[PDB]
């Protein structure tokens, strides 16, 4: 794996979660974006890998687990085998990326997507090499108990536009948001 992607939706006060759910009402098109970005593989015959923390896994409604059309990997130091329905388990991001090299996953994975939560994003954003952060800026405050680590502009650059990503402010259910893409190469 020579490139990692992170994807997150974040409120103005840097919130990403509240009581094991999202802080804001469901945003259908924001969800469809998440689905499109994480599911779309550029290699026929391969799937993308999604990597997520334990609480994130349990935040997904059981009926939608594992995330369809993607290989689901859960991070946990405490678990001894993957949660029911997950495909893989690793104790660290490093271990997760190494597992993609092993015989089972050899030539089955295209892109790697980190999909939360806070400590997974923190480790991923500091992983060496090319990294893209797809950040949906929800343009108002929501009461939260889980937050997105601040983006180090010494390492990351905000890309002014990006192919496949809408640039204008979006609105669903009275809530304005915009899609941002950040990138570091080293
Ligand atoms: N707005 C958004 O884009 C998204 C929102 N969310 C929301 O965020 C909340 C969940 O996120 P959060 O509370 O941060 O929890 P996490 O999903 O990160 O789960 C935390 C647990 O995951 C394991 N873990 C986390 N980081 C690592 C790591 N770097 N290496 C190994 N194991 C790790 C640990 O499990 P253990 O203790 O077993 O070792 C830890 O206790 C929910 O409310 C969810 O709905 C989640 C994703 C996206
Ligand atoms: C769009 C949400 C979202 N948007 C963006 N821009 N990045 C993300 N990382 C996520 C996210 C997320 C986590 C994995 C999540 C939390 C959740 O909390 C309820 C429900 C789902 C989910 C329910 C139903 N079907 C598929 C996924 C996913
Ligand atoms: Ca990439």
């Amino acid at each position: 794996v020579g490139s990692l992607n992170c994807i997150v939706a974040v409120s103005q006060n840097m919130g990403i979660g509240k009581n094991g759910d999202l802080p804001w009402p469901p945003l259908r098109n924001e969800f469809r974006y998440f689905q499109r970005m994480t599911t779309t593989s550029s290699v026929e015959g391969k799937q993308n890998l999604v990597i997520m923390g334990k609480k994130t896994w349990f935040s997904i409604p059981e009926k939608n687990r594992p995330l369809k059309g993607r290989i689901n990997l859960v991070l946990s130091r405490e678990l001894k085998e993957p949660p029911q329905g997950a495909h893989f388990l690793s104790r660290s991001l490093d271990d997760a990326l190494k597992l993609t090299e092993q015989p089972e996953l050899a030539n089955k994975v295209d892109m790697v997507w980190i999909v939360g939560g806070s400590s997974v994003y923190k480790e991923a954003m500091n992983h060496p090499g090319h990294l893209k952060l797809f950040v949906t800026r929800i343009m108002q405050d929501f009461e939260s108990d889980t937050f997105f680590p601040e983006i180090d502009l010494e390492k990351y650059k905000l890309l002014p536009e990006y192919p496949g990503v809408l640039s204008d402010v979006q609105e669903e259910k009275g809530i304005k948001y915009k899609f941002e893409v950040y990138e570091k190469n080293d």
